[PDB]
């Protein structure tokens, strides 16, 4: 008798959208479907109870809302229940309301949050069904034996196939006669820190070729242009240039190439039918770091040279003091665990003792005759 | 007839130390040795003639050097020549020298350094031999076939088997009788920053088991320590605990466990005999973009979704404004080469342009029917 009861959870303005337009095709089908949970405005306009705010997730109060949220779809139990995006908070949620038998779908691939083997099966057991945008995100949860239903990306639903390059120079004031180059910087701090320098650099360098041409930068908020301006004013401050409040996605159909910090930006440079360059640089020591967790599960020098988890490493979410202070604990305990890691340390510790400089002096005596 | 003659470039304290250690094991051998090159104040006062001061290179002044010592070394042509480290400068210079037929060693894994495949071939090519502490690095560039030879680690041979904990506890002035902690919250600004609030937490909860835990915490240097300090008073004001200038080394052989940020300060920590739990923690956005790079060889979600390099990516050492402007200035032409590209990233749009919102409808309304 119930007619349709969906619950939603969305943590942000993008899914905000995401559940707005979820909740207009599904009242295509269902036009007396019910929508609750954790509701923005658009989805509010389009009927969605707002038990909570999204304004609320976007922490004690999270975790007493994700509590509530549990007890609540726990009584409603609704036929489905969404969450979209927000994984560090819906993930948890899914699996809540899982094992009170509740049918449970993550919207878009987590793919910052699954960072280890661990997370992929936490997905799996948390879910009936991830939907990803990307097929190569489906191809990765088939690999894992998690239902994952390709969908599509939404902007590819929103942007045309054949974006009007002559109109989007008439909103920015751009002539169609010239050459236009679009810098795009970064959306994050560190990566306008890195990278607007060489941005502007290259710009610098193009006008050599090109003399009449047109560099426009979307900059996404306030901060990171009075960080790029900062920057410009000490790299090329008699570059002129177009400093833009957004309107990236303008900048892009706009232009001829665009130069891009950021790999997930050049999707949208993709639908906007931009040639570009993607320019990226991170720390070298993070990278090497991360590069040798990826390809040995281990970060510490101990463990490389044991061939196992002789050392205990907390990464990541699990840097956290109530379970560093409890794997420290068997260890102040001075007791015979710490006497066993001793022994072993001795045994590594000769492994590697031989006599360095000799050895070296030896390898150059060898090469030298 | 003419003697020994080794040609030494380090870049920093720590290949100094190396290089006196070097040419000190070498005389032994070859008392009438000269050696000559980029030298430190160590590797001077064991006879080293200093062409330039490593001071120097711990840029247009550094290019000017290579330079320079490529010319000198060449109408030299030592018997060896040995780069210390210091790879940035060092890899390319034995690139130089071996093209001039001189016989060239690098001393230490360019661990950092070498973040992707042309830069190990690059390695090979520049060296007749690599020298490698540790034994897992020797059997990286075994899978390579670069010559390399594991020669023990250095500070194995400077720190004994049995260090005295009760030796340097009397240094610090810890009490015997007390259990210790050293929190070693890292060397670099980012580790301070992400881990100095976990530790000290971390700490606290430990104190509550030990209350008389005594809590030292080994310092690299004043920026660092102002930085620690300022955390400190925000998150554990009325924690007790002893700041050090230093000493990390007393610290970890006096104490009964340690808390360390830093996977490599575990090896000292190792030869310390005192058991470590380690803890670290870096930005998820750049450990899932150097894992996607690590696992796919891209950045950017074109590539991703061609399975080819569709879009030039420029990364690191590569994100160099010449190599951008030239990787820009075929687009900017908007000839055929963009009309190309844009006809692929057509085809690509279609691909993923699928109605996501009534797909992700639609799934709604399968699982819960």
């Amino acid at each position: 008798q119930r007619p349709l009861t969906i619950a939603l959870v969305a943590g942000e303005t993008s899914g905000d959208i995401l559940g707005a337009g979820l909740i207009r095709a599904l009242k295509e089908h269902v036009p007396n479907a019910r929508f609750v949970g954790v509701a923005g405005p658009r989805m509010q306009a389009e009927g969605c109870e707002a038990w909570y705010e999204m304004e609320e997730l976007a922490s004690r109060r999270s975790s007493h809302i994700r509590a509530d949220l549990t007890k609540r779809f726990g009584e409603l139990k609704p036929d489905v229940f969404v969450g979209i995006d927000a994984p560090d908070f819906n993930i948890t949620l899914e699996g809540n309301l899982k094992k009170q038998g509740i049918k449970t779908i993550h919207y878009v691939s987590p793919s910052v949050w699954a960072w280890r083997q661990k997370r992929v099966f936490k997905i799996g057991r948390a879910t009936d069904l991830v939907l990803a945008f990307l097929p190569f995100e489906k191809a990765f949860y088939d690999k894992y034996n998690v239902p994952c239903r390709f969908i599509g990306h939404t902007m590819a639903d929103a942007m045309p196939l054949d974006p009007d390059k002559n109109a989007a120079r008439d909103v920015l004031g751009i002539p169609h006669d010239a050459h236009c180059l679009a810098l795009l910087p970064g959306s994050r701090g560190a990566e306008v820190e890195m990278l607007s320098a060489d941005f502007l650099k290259t710009a610098q360098l193009l006008r050599q070729t090109y003399p009449d041409l047109e560099i426009v930068v979307p900059l996404v908020n306030a901060k990171r242009r009075e960080q790029f301006e900062r920057i410009k004013a000490e790299v090329a401050p008699d570059l002129s240039v177009h400093l833009l409040d957004g309107m990236g996605r303008e900048a892009m159909v706009a232009s001829d190439a665009a130069l891009l910090a950021s790999g997930t930006a050049a999707l949208e440079c993709m639908l906007s039918k931009c040639p570009m360059v993607v320019g990226y640089r991170m720390k070298p020591f993070t990278f090497w770091l991360a590069k040798r967790l990826v390809k040995t599960d281990y970060v510490s020098l101990p463990n490389l040279l044991a061939g196992r988890e002789l050392v205990k490493e907390l990464l990541q979410e699990e840097c956290e003091p109530q379970k560093l202070a409890a794997a420290l604990l068997p260890l102040l305990a001075n007791g015979k665990t710490s006497h066993a890691m001793h022994d072993t340390f001795r045994e590594l510790h000769q492994q590697i003792r031989c006599n360095a400089d000799e050895q070296a002096a030896q390898a150059v005596l060898e090469l030298a005759q």
